[PDB]
């Protein structure tokens, strides 16, 4: 499992948002933060390794915009991860 | 140390901070969210870092308390922490 | 690279910022968050998230143990996170190390 954390533009979340979902990732959590300050929407997806490059890769397509304040995608290791519902791990 | 971050429901805070604060635990951070399991739901994330021994007890009070069986729960993740500093004294840990 | 997440006292948050960017570092996300420390209810608290590469890491650690410091109960703590891999979305240049 890895932790993705984007940084887009707020202009640009719908396009990501509907992104994503055609490359199937539906499990995500978003919030509105200020960057350097201006306005951006930071987004944390949890994925099982074989999702990484696709999730990824649709958030660098459709919240490219050319002019710099685009923002980042950080990738970060995840030990753990449990199911609230259930109870259990993963 | 970890770095648990949990996302749950929000009728269902109380409960969570209630059993962590039982469970002995006092540092964290909060904040309101949204998220999807366009349809998105108000939820609340709360990031807390804590020393190895104690992650499992941790995890465990934020499980059954946020739990209602149904989908959209939520779900914890542990992460490694590399290093970590107190600002009051500048430690180390 | 390195995700380092600073939890401070929004009183402290315009000397953290200008620590910082002396320290050269520009690129960051902040958000204001409600915390409690390790003593005894929550309080209001600015979160800052920094990517940066590993020679920056200790540096921009230092500007904010220094800015964000009371000495008083509240201060905050800082985290730093392994980065596995960092994109910047307007090149599609991948950082690693
Ligand atoms: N190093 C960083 N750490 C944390 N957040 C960052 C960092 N760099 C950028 N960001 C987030 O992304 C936003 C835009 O980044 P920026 O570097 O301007 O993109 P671009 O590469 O197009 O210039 C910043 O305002 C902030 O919200
Ligand atoms: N993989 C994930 N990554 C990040 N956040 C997630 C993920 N899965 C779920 N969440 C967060 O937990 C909330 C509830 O998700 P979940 O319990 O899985 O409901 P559902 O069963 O409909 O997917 C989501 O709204 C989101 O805030
Ligand atoms: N273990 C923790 N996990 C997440 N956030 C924490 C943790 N401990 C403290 N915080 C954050 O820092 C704030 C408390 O500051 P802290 O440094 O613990 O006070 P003190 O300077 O007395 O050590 C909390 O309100 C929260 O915002």
């Amino acid at each position: 499992m890895k932790l993705i954390v984007a940084i887009v533009r707020p202009e640009k979340l719908n396009e990501v948002l509907k992104a994503l979902f055609q490359a199937e990732v539906r499990g995500l959590t978003l919030s509105r933060v200020q960057g350097h300050l201006h306005e951006k929407v930071r987004l944390e997806i949890g994925v099982s390794e074989p999702f990484v490059k696709p999730t990824v890769e649709a958030i660098l397509k459709a919240a490219r915009t050319g002019e710099v304040g685009d923002g980042k995608i950080f990738v970060l290791p995840v030990e753990k991860v449990y199911r609230i519902r259930t109870g259990e791990e993963d």
